[PDB]
């Protein structure tokens, strides 16, 4: 049919099922289109803006938007949210005295933000010295995704202008507090910026637009997903449907499918490869808040697969993905600087290819040269014991020595232990675990925490 | 036919193949038109703006844009991107202390910028003293490509005021470093300016137009190309198709074709000349970043020709062309002040006409008067040895004495040697190379590099 | 026919050949329209702005533009171009110290310029003190061509505001340099102003119409021509076609035709008089830049007439003309206070009517009262010698005595000798030339040069 209820040039019959854009016209999706590299899109048949962003479904699917917006946002289910922050580099105190800092804007979203006017807070400890908003001297004309202002290869801009006047901490009690060695933290509160929309004459106009009009809408119709790759962080929002409203037609997608859509991850049959780094559920650590934790726990009892990535995405969910710094699977990736002890690769019952046949105990000596001091670390792994009759205890050396006992189940079970390392010139980290009999180990990961 | 999906007054069939403009209407391209000056255009038939610049395909092809835009930007695949920078000419500081500087704006793109307003950072050593924005006294009304404000013959303008205010370091601790052999630098973070457009009434309006809209769009679709000839620097961006997009119809062009389109260089059969200076691969030293270098390395092994200029241009590639300061080919150009030793021109196995027949060793005493001190240089040339039984070692005098060995291949191979010369009142540079037997040399050059 | 590609109310055929405007409609030009006082217009048939100026071909040809725009701009080839500078009449230093100047704006173009807001630079010796933009006090409401602001008969306006605050030498070093007798100068980097167009109702609006839009476009579609008559200077820009572009249908005219079109000089057969004073090739010297010099020198060898005025115009050429101050032709003009020596007017082989029959040597005693000190002067003349066997040497008294030899050819040859005279209370300038036999001399000129 050709019925268009929401008037966005895409018939509702195509929007309900899969659809793709070919020569600027929507066509019914076919299973043979994946060979050329095409993609399958779904969206609600009642709304012109499924994800809430200022671009419609046809504009996002056909790529009729600003060319600096990532292809991760061309899917109508992924909002074109620019997540702009402020990073502080250096602090200068001189003569009361005056305070200025060298800052540099950061963007981690999926869209550009013209005319960036960040508002930041100068907090020392709880007390906020003075709120500052960028003047005409500290406005970023362009800020592309995954790029900074000033861009790489340029010194950070100075932030001294106040009100105009200077930033004067007249109260010398703050100076006395700084004498003890306190540091001043710069937190960002709000950021103002534009999008790029084409006028009737074909030019791009960015004056009447404002991202501040679509922040509330995008926040309240989407679920936040954050990916951490050790150095580069990505923040994305994925649209989700309401539970009590029968008139909300937003498509339902699993957490893994949502991750693949948002981060443009390549799926080689079963695994999810982001940039060659495997971000599969077993190969990465996931952190949820309390609400998402209870939602996932409730939904897991009705799932036969008992896999996190198979749970349906829901509005208001929060997900944070942290890629471990060191991860070994004994098959194709082993970045641990020090070789493990009592390891056997002759196995066929592993998670993907093989497992580790341990007979006795495993002890690893990790040098601290490749560690981050004053940082919490969590050790995770998967243990499989069909016997279910061997007790495993773990000894970990840290600021406080940890000794815990583990009871492996018949199938693979994930064990997580938390510890903290303090001081660069401290004792070397010692980790030791013992097994009563023969156990299987796979996917040992080391993850940095806060 | 007569079908234009993109609605830019050019049919899809004409855009898929070659097309040219004849009297305000697009016509099917023919090979006989090239002798009359007509050139063939290709573009994408799904987007009006192929390169992302404000002007459509028809406006660029038919030349219906502002006449100050270079003809090299009439090609739909070349973006009219104005690269405007600020150069510092003098520093005047006096008493705390006040800082006064004389600056001059520089343009290198293919389109003029109206109402220039750069933002500058006054970095001393990593630390940024203050960020300045140009007020109404430092706003350039017009800036044509390859032109400066103030123009040539006019003294540079003075930038010494903040937002009807004064500029001052808030303390003398900066002056302490300034005395201790530190130089305050200047780098432009951003430039704001309008672009020329036409209205219904016919006048050119540059009031509501802004370049900031079309910078993130142009930089995300086009691959940067930079040409440096020692005196003048040209910066260009050439649109390239996305690799993973099946719906992207942007045409694919080679690196050499991209350079020819961007710089409008003359191509007489095989050689490429910019303005009489050859920019052929064997006559210049190309500098690539990591990604472009590895990309070219990957596609090189799959090509029988194995030539850099024959690789297809791709999005995000960065290419820099450094025209050598001294270039000799033993055929028609030898700018070396001192002639070479033990050179025989009686040969027929050269790259273009002849090669160098060396029997023994070659030592060149390069005068220092024509060399820039405190700079790094790279010595490059082409060597051919069918025997593959003679080893070549080089002895070059510099700040650190260099002694390296080379193993010539059967065919012509290009090499590079890196050394640093420091101090105006230093020893003369000595270059010596020895060949075990008879070797063939061609296209010897000296190229300046970053210090 | 009735075909209009560019849609400017004139058919393509009429623009290709000559055309003229009779009763506000374009008609085919005829050879019998000259006697009525009409003129023959030619313009490109692919552009609605042949010269690129804000006005179209029909508006310029029919005279539907401001009456303040001179008649020389009614030719579609010659564009209107306000060339506005700033001249200084008084320099005042008072007390740090305060600096104020009295300035008058000058217009030497072919169009008015409303709302003049010039930007000026203060330089004492190379270094720029500050940059000044005109405030609401110094803005000129109107500036007609060849007029000033304030008008003739009024004292110059004041310029003392740096931004409103007084100007300031920021250091005592400025007074150090003033103690050394250093002169502060004034140069204009740019100028802002409006142009007038009749709106859709019938009123002239100059609010949103800026001249800065049509500066870069006009500079790149025209060649610069300057005429100086000793005291008053006029600048014009004449449109020229591109070289390699086949779609550029801009008509081609010679240097003499371009001068006649730009300055509206009268043609009485062959002679050219600007306003009664000769400006023909033999009656003035043309001062060129480099590129013009090589282009014209290359083009002369392929042309039989071998005259500068017969060279085809081209884009980018810069021409400067300095009408002679002391000039004699022995026919109708001799402004030298002292009569020449050994002069015979009984001849018929002169450039126009008669020549000089010199038998021996000619010496002239020129008083220096009418000579400007600290200025460079050039003596020019035409020599004819069918014998081609006599050597002529010239003795000129100046700061450094000059003695050079000249070898006359069979035909008339132009010779130029350059010298500088310094000091009002200096020795009198002596000019002497000796000829071996009988020589023919005509069009001897003396003209000021750069300081
Ligand atoms: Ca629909
Ligand atoms: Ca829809
Ligand atoms: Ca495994
Ligand atoms: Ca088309
Ligand atoms: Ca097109
Ligand atoms: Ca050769
Ligand atoms: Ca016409
Ligand atoms: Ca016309
Ligand atoms: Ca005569």
């Amino acid at each position: 049919e050709d019925l268009d209820t929401d008037n966005d040039n895409i018939p509702d019959a195509y929007e309900k099922n899969g659809y793709t854009i070919k020569d600027s016209i929507a066509v019914k999706w076919n299973d043979s289109f994946a060979e050329q590299g095409y993609k399958k899109y779904v969206s609600s048949y009642l709304e012109s803006n499924t994800a809430g962003d200022p671009y419609t479904d046809y504009q996002k699917a056909s790529g009729s938007i600003d060319k600096a917006i990532k292809l991760e946002a061309r899917d109508p289910l992924v909002a074109a949210y620019p997540v702009v922050g402020v990073g502080m580099e250096n602090l200068i105190i001189s003569t009361s005295a005056y305070i200025n800092a060298n800052v540099r804007y950061y963007n981690t979203g999926t869209a550009p933000m013209y005319k960036v006017t960040p508002t930041t807070n100068l907090v020392l400890d709880g007390e906020t010295l003075a709120t500052i908003k960028a003047q005409d001297n500290q406005i970023g004309n362009n800020l592309s995704p995954n790029e900074t202002y000033p861009k790489k290869g340029l010194s950070p801009l100075a932030l001294n202008t106040m009100d105009n006047a200077r930033l004067i901490p007249i109260n010398y009690d703050q100076l006395k507090k700084l004498d003890s060695g306190k540091q001043i933290k710069l937190e960002t509160t709000q950021v103002s910026g534009n999008y790029g929309t084409k006028n009737s004459q074909g030019q791009i106009i960015t004056e009447g637009n404002s991202w501040s009009n679509y922040i509330s809408q995008i926040d309240s119709v989407s679920a936040s997903i954050i990916l951490d790759t050790g150095s580069q962080t990505f923040e994305r929002r994925v649209a989700a449907k309401e539970q009590g409203n029968p008139e909300d037609k937003t498509p339902e997608i699993t957490i893994g499918e949502a991750i693949k859509k948002a981060f443009s991850a390549t799926k080689n049959g079963e695994l999810l490869y982001f940039n060659g780094i495997p971000i599969d559920e077993s190969c990465v650590e996931l952190i949820f808040d309390d609400n998402t934790s209870e939602i996932i726990k409730e939904q897991l009892k009705y799932l036969d697969d008992k896999k996190i990535y198979n749970v349906k995405l829901e509005r208001g969910m929060n997900i944070l993905i942290k890629v471990p710094s060191y991860f070994t699977n004994f098959d194709e990736y082993n970045n641990f600087p020090a070789s493990w002890s009592n390891i056997d690769t002759k196995n066929q019952d592993g998670l993907q290819s093989v497992a580790n046949k341990l007979s006795g105990e495993t002890k690893i000596i990790i040098p601290m040269s490749k560690l981050k001091p004053y940082k919490r670390y969590v050790f995770s792994g998967y243990s499989k014991d069909p016997s279910t009759s061997n007790s495993i205890t773990v000894n970990i050396k840290s600021k406080e020595q940890k000794t815990d006992y583990l009871v492996p189940e018949k199938d693979y079970t994930k064990f997580s232990y938390e510890f903290e390392t303090t001081g660069k010139d401290s004792s070397d980290i010692e980790i030791t675990l013992t097994s009563s009999g023969v156990i299987f180990l796979d996917n040992l990961s080391i993850t940095e925490l806060n």
